[PDB]
């Protein structure tokens, strides 16, 4: 449950290696990570839809898990390019994405910018409307806001992530898992961020999020996937708990109402790191989505 019982294979995008979960065979299945985890996060959604006969496709996104770390700035511009290289090295074609956080940023994109490619799109606590662009700190809440504010406020958050390794140290786990992670579970998490240069990319990604305005590049982006996720005639699936973090009852149940061929499977008690606390309602949920809708692209 702790354990992974997977390979990882390696492969050259844009001059640096991205680590990557290759399992089972024909129509691939992407699953797409986010902050501060890796393609650890899927280790027991992973086994569903290979026995469901698709292949398993889960790489480490770049500076993070086993693949490289490169002197770049980790921003969204950085990690897409890192991702599309990705897709395009395995070819891969006739996708199934699976994402959650900024990995539903990145997927959303590629499936908006490449929709004769993208079957169909699993997420949970994706960075989306109408929960996101976020307005401003306080409309995030007394906790998160101030939180957010601190990550993103020179000195303040090079110490809390850099130093501190805050973000894999408490937020992954008391923050967002209502489960105690174990110690091999920690481990595995905290194995990529050993010094304070490698922790870059878990600091980058809070300075990421698009908040009154900035950056307004990821913005733009966010925005765009919304018009994309609102407008798609594609097969979906959205996973969600309760309370959740990015993605509450009140959010849910608008997207419920206002997405074209939405899927929804509520999970039960979670926030944020849903695959952590539900991983066979999600690898159950997944697979039975697939069989009903063998959905390919057009
Ligand atoms: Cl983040
Ligand atoms: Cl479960």
């Amino acid at each position: 449950s702790s354990e992974f019982p997977f390979a990882k294979r390696t492969v050259e995008v844009e001059g640096a290696t991205i680590a990557y979960v290759d399992e089972g065979s024909g129509q691939p299945v992407l699953f797409l990570h986010g902050n501060p985890t890796s393609s650890y996060l899927w280790r027991n959604i992973i086994p569903y839809v290979v026995a469901a006969g698709y292949r398993a496709v889960a790489p480490d996104l770049i500076g993070m898990g086993d693949s490289a770390k490169p002197d770049i700035e980790y921003r969204l511009q950085d990690h897409v390019a890192y991702m599309d290289g990705f897709i395009d090295a395995l070819g891969l074609d006739d996708m199934v994405l699976v994402i959650h956080d900024w990995g539903s940023v990145i997927g959303m994109r590629h499936a908006r910018l490449n929709p004769d490619r993208v079957a169909a799109v699993a997420f949970m606590e994706a960075l989306v409307p109408p929960a996101l662009p976020m307005p401003s700190y306080e409309a995030m809440g007394p906790q998160l806001g101030p939180l957010f504010r601190d990550l993103r406020t020179a000195d303040v958050g090079e110490k809390m992530v850099l130093d501190g390794n805050f973000f894999v140290e408490t937020i992954l786990p008391e923050m967002g898992v209502v489960r105690s992670l174990s110690e091999a579970e920690m481990a595995a998490y905290r194995a990529p961020f050993p010094t304070r240069q490698s922790r870059l990319p878990t600091l980058q990604w809070p300075r990421e999020v698009p908040i009154g305005g900035e950056p307004a590049f990821a913005e733009a982006e966010v925005l765009k996937n919304g018009e994309w996720l609102m407008a798609s005639p594609i097969p979906k699936l959205l996973f969600h708990a309760e309370p959740g973090a990015l993605a509450p009852k009140p959010v849910v149940d608008y997207l419920s109402e206002n997405v074209p061929n939405l899927e929804v499977r509520f999970v039960g008690a979670g926030t944020h790191f849903l695959q952590e606390d539900h991983p066979h309602l999600i690898g159950q949920g997944i697979a039975d989505w697939l069989r009903r809708n063998k959905p390919h692209a057009s």
